[PDB]
């Protein structure tokens, strides 16, 4: 079997992206955050706090005749954003782009913290990561990847993310329209439950490639660039006025500057990010500061191959045996 789904930004700044998925008999669509850095599959339900809900599509388990209630199984989540959510678990059918798991744990979200409450955009996340970190007990659950990647023609899913644009996860296949040139693999370590890979190097602009090793996530969940606060600041001395600002967060730069590129090494091979794809626009409505798309990851302790580095390229996440990542320019 296959699958294909289109992804869509949810802003005019891609922020993120949400993808349709069915859950339940008959189907309820709700819009999902395929999240290559988590493993759990939650929604918001019925049994979400009423005052927690603001505008998002529910899942409603009484109405779907496939649902189970997974007894004495509770989840709960803390993403790197400091946002969290958690609840209890239903099993149900769902379906992703024409491509159908049965059984697939649905974590039905009782609670869901404020960033999750504001934007009305997402309705949950769909974990892409290893089932390592599901956090359901006292039983872990398998990722809708997992569960599904017996029946699929190849043991693989392929993020295509857009530019301000739409753009696809495809499960089972390779679509080699997809792409320009070749996909270069590179080796996985899943020991952290991550699709964590070492990128070879980068360069700035026009400059000089710097070969080193950089230990990363590709993380579709993650908005940004987060890279080592050497490569960072290499980067943002580039542009004129760029400055780290404590008060903020982070760089930010003059909204009329024009951004350099960022290029990041997979093996021999290199991926271009486009300085447009670096700007995040006015740090408050009106403001001529704007917030850059990358930044350090001196405080997280990992760094994080967000969606700026990823929509630059068409990504393989193998889920062989011995996984590994593919990237393409495209």
């Amino acid at each position: 079997s296959t699958g294909s789904a289109t992804t869509t930004p949810i802003d005019s700044l891609d922020d993120a992206y949400i993808t349709p998925v069915q859950i339940g008999t008959p189907a309820q669509t709700l819009n999902l955050d395929f999240d290559t850095g988590s493993s759990d599959l939650w929604v918001f339900s019925s049994e979400t706090t009423a005052s927690e809900v603001d505008g998002q599509t529910i899942y409603t388990p009484s109405k779907s005749t496939t649902a189970k209630l997974l007894s004495g199984a509770t989840w709960s989540i803390s993403y790197g954003d400091g946002s969290s959510s958690s609840g209890d678990v239903y099993t149900d059918t769902v379906s992703v782009g024409g491509l159908t798991v049965t059984g697939q744990a649905v974590e039905s979200a009782k609670k869901v913290s404020s960033s999750f409450t504001e934007d009305s955009t997402i309705d949950g996340l769909l974990g892409l990561a290893f089932s390592t970190l599901n956090t359901v007990s006292p039983t872990q659950q398998k990722t809708f990847f997992d569960n599904a990647k017996a029946s699929l023609d190849s043991p693989v899913f392929t993020a295509d993310l857009g530019y301000h644009a739409p753009g696809t996860y495809n499960f089972g296949f390779i679509d080699t329209t997809a792409y320009t040139g070749s996909i270069t693999y590179t080796a996985v370590s899943t020991k952290q439950g991550f699709w964590e890979w070492t990128s070879t190097g980068y360069a700035v602009g026009s400059g000089t490639f710097k070969s080193t090793s950089i230990d990363g996530i590709a993380d579709t969940g993650t908005t940004l660039l987060y890279l080592p606060a050497t490569v960072v600041s290499a980067y943002w001395a580039q542009v004129s006025g760029a400055k780290s600002s404590s008060s903020v967060g982070g760089y930010v730069f003059p909204c009329s500057a024009t951004l350099p590129s960022f290029t990041f090494g997979v093996g021999s091979a290199r991926i271009v990010i486009p300085g447009d794809y670096i700007d995040f626009g006015p740090i408050s409505t009106g403001s001529s500061s704007c917030f850059g798309g990358i930044q350090s990851s001196a405080g997280i302790g990992i760094n994080i191959f967000g969606d700026v580095a990823l929509k630059a390229a068409f990504v393989v996440f193998n889920g062989a045996t011995t996984p590994t990542l593919g990237f393409a320019s495209k």
